[PDB]
This record gives C-alpha cells, structure tokens and sequence, in this order.
C-alpha cells in the first residue's frame, strides 16, 4: 500500500505513472516544479519556478549531492514559491528521498522519522533491507551539514 508521496498540502512527490495524473492536477495550481532533468541547479520558470537538478546515469544516481539542493530549493518555495512538486525518471523513490532531506533539515526528523512521515514502510532503495545501521550518516549530512 503506497507508491506516490505526498508531504503535507505544500510539499508533492511522485515515483510511478502516478506523477502523471498527480503533476498534471497539481501543474493546473502548481508554483515550484523540481524537474529532475539535468542542467545542473537551473531556475528557469515556464509557468512559475521551474527547478532543475542535474540526474545522473548509473544504479540510480546517487543523492548525496542533493542534500543541500533539496531542503535548499524545496525550502525556498514553502518560504516564497508555494508548491514544491519533485517528479521522477526511473519509477523510483529518488524524488520522495530530496523530501525526505527537506523533512531532515527542516523538519528535524532524520531519515527514521521522516520516511515513515513521508509514507508508510515497504519500499527499501539498494541493499538495505531489514537493516537499522543507517542513521547518524543522513543525519549529520542533511542536519548537521
């Protein structure tokens, strides 16, 4: 039971064919759209605030560069923008996983907290599956740093 994600009224992720119809309601009233494309940190505005952050091609980019872009552009939004809407580009929880460093630094919830705020269990990205070591690395990055 879970798939898209969704943080509070202000803050919209996808991950499947959901961000389809999701992006698309939210696009109609959106303000922040976090286009995960490449171009680097690009701040163009179609509509409003388009985000661009620069994805990668292997495994499933990893997101430790997004840290600081994350809570930095999502953050930035709820304090000017509006709606903050991160979609996908594997049917993967990447976009869910920028919130969850917005939730992290903002929030003050760490990865533990935050994940199971952002959504329910089930849906475990790379090997780590039934395993509690990561912890105070996420949050000495996101928090911390």
């Amino acid at each position: 039971q879970g798939g898209p994600v969704e943080i509070l009224p202000y803050l919209f992720l996808g991950s499947c064919s959901h961000s389809s119809d999701l992006q698309g309601l939210q696009a109609c009233g959106i303000t922040a759209v976090l286009n995960v494309s490449a171009s680097c940190p690009n701040h163009f505005e179609g509509l409003f605030r388009y985000k661009s952050i620069p994805v990668e091609d292997n495994q499933m980019v990893e997101i430790s560069a997004w840290f600081q872009e994350a809570i930095g552009f999502i953050d930035w939004v709820k304090n000017s923008g509006g709606r903050v809407l991160v979609h996908s580009q594997a049917g993967i929880s990447r976009s869910a996983t920028i919130c969850l460093a917005y939730l992290m630094q903002s929030r003050r919830v760490r990865l533990d907290e935050a994940f199971d705020f952002v959504k329910q269990r089930r849906g475990v990205i790379s090997p780590n599956f039934s395993f509690m070591g990561q912890l105070l690395q996420f949050e000495t990055q996101v928090l911390c740093h």
